[PDB]
């Protein structure tokens, strides 16, 4: 004997960072990837469910067509998902995960395994965010070049290009390729000029881990991510205090601020006496 | 019956700028230039004595030999003088001038005419400057070129190049040019590399003017004197703020400090909520 599963509703996670987190808002359009397993007891009683499409409409989660319906039986099972939906993502513990310039689509959330059988077969998704946000906002100051921006490069030898995460068991996270992360959305085959009293906006998804102490200074200050960009022509590293920025964690959003200040003389006027004493 | 003009010294007049002068330095070596004509009545009862050259010697002022002793007689004369003596300045009316770069024998002093006769020979001549001197102390923060200097211009249109001043009567300047004042020190043949922690200093005698606004702003500020550097071969102009710098005064000292900083981009990092509010 058994029961549809009961998908009440796919809500976001939003991290604690500067405020505390009101009631989770709920996802109400496109698609959820399921996955069922038997928890562990050898006979579970349940079938594996890799990746199973469940859709929103009127007003609910729910299969496709009857066909499509997860079923629970008295027997405990282990229920993971993930958000947007992706047809090809058929394994819950090496989900891809690639830095990369945001693109809403690739915005993953996931929910750990929670334990659910035929006795009470509701269950509510609490979706957290895979990747940490990192937000480039760039302006300039007293420069009179053109300001075309051709490369922009983030820098730390511990970040994160390519790998997966475990959406099933802990979330944890496994490395397969690491460096400095180079944005596509501005290149030298597609260059940005940066207007006067223009901010220019650059959004990415970074694996989430934390920043190496790339520089100690003569005054003891440490130094974590780098930014360089090439601005006409010319490249221009700029230096992180690793006090301010540590570590990229997984739903955060993390704002840098870059202001492009051009050359400046300063002056200094004194009116004396012609012989000095 | 005549007697021998006495020079009793020959002082230093120091402008009042930021404290009170003190008793005047005397000039102890080198040569003066003396002028003698007879006070106006049609005759003086003296013949016009042109830039007579007076040696410092035995810790006095006095002719080189006794044939170029200045006598007076009971009538009235008007004596002025010059320093540092030169050998073709023979009208006191139009002494030369030159705005240049600081050369010490370019350095003149005049004493306006003084009226006197061989009742009380004794003279002691208050030697002004006639130029003003420009100073400008040029560095270099958070620059990371060669910061070759190739070219320095001091711009106003009231800058006078050359004209000649009235030793005798009032000390007024006759102006025969007027513009820009380009630096001979520095130039393309002959450049200079400002090194990281050096201070270069650039002294130039100018001729004195009071300074043109030639730009007020829309917040209502004024500037007068603009400094023009040809920096790795990138023209930069420095504007001096009308308020600061006016007016070049004879015997004034204008120390001009013109610190270089070089391009620079200012980090900010905010770390947030994924989604604003
Ligand atoms: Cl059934
Ligand atoms: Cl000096
Ligand atoms: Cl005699
Ligand atoms: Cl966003």
């Amino acid at each position: 004997l058994r029961v549809p599963l009961q998908v009440s509703s796919a809500v976001i996670k939003q991290e604690v960072v500067t405020r505390l987190a009101p009631d989770p808002v709920p996802l109400t359009e496109g698609a959820i990837g399921i996955f069922l397993s038997g928890t562990e007891p050898e006979d579970s009683g349940y079938k594996v469910i890799d990746n199973r499409k469940y859709v929103y409409s009127e007003g609910h989660w729910g299969p496709p067509t009857a066909n499509d319906t997860i079923y629970l039986v008295g027997n405990d099972a282990d229920v993971c998902a993930y958000y947007p939906y992706k047809d090809s993502y058929t394994d819950k513990t090496v989900i891809p995960l690639q830095s990369q310039d945001y693109v809403e689509t690739e915005d993953i959330y996931y929910a750990l395994n929670t334990m659910i059988n035929g006795f009470t077969p509701a269950i509510t998704f609490d979706m957290v965010h895979a990747y940490s946000l990192v937000e480039l906002k760039i302006s300039r100051e007293n420069y009179f070049m053109p300001c075309e921006i051709s490369k922009i490069t983030l820098k730390n030898s511990n970040l994160i290009k390519k790998g997966t995460i475990n959406i099933a068991v802990d979330g944890s996270i496994h490395s397969s390729e690491t460096g400095n992360y180079d944005l596509t959305t501005v290149t030298d085959a597609s260059p940005h000029t940066l207007s006067v009293g223009e901010s220019y906006v650059c959004r990415v998804l970074m694996i989430p881990v934390p920043l190496k102490i790339e520089r100690t200074d003569a005054e003891g200050g440490e130094f974590g991510l780098s930014v360089s960009l090439v601005i006409d022509g010319q490249q221009m590293l700029v230096e992180i205090p690793y006090s301010e920025l540590g570590e990229f964690r997984q739903g955060e959003k993390y704002v840098i601020g870059l202001k492009i200040k051009g050359t400046e003389i300063v002056p200094t006027v004194k009116a004396l006496e012609w012989e000095d004493e």
